[PDB]
């Protein structure tokens, strides 16, 4: 559940993220304006300049950006999402 493998596609505006899950399918929704019961960590991605929108479905996620932007710029931010310490802050 933290980027396991990417996939090549004719275009380069949006790539699919492979999850550690398979078959069945986890969540499935489109995020174009934040708020949708998604992980706050993903809110960053949407709020991260360069990103256009996100589409969650089956056991993968399609992240689209702006042709004007790049990946090497957005990636560093995306990695932070599934990499920032996992705990249940409660004290």
């Amino acid at each position: 559940m933290k980027i396991i493998s990417i996939s090549e596609t004719p275009n380069h505006n949006t790539m699919k993220i492979t999850l550690s899950e398979s078959r069945e399918g986890m969540t499935s929704d489109t995020y174009t304006k934040v708020d949708d019961s998604q992980p706050a960590f993903i809110n960053d991605i949407l709020k991260v300049e360069g990103v256009k929108s996100i589409f969650h479905v089956m056991d993968f996620i399609s992240v689209d950006k702006e042709n004007d932007a790049n990946w090497e710029t957005v990636l560093p931010k995306v990695e932070a999402v599934f990499e920032l310490e996992h705990h249940h802050h409660h004290h």
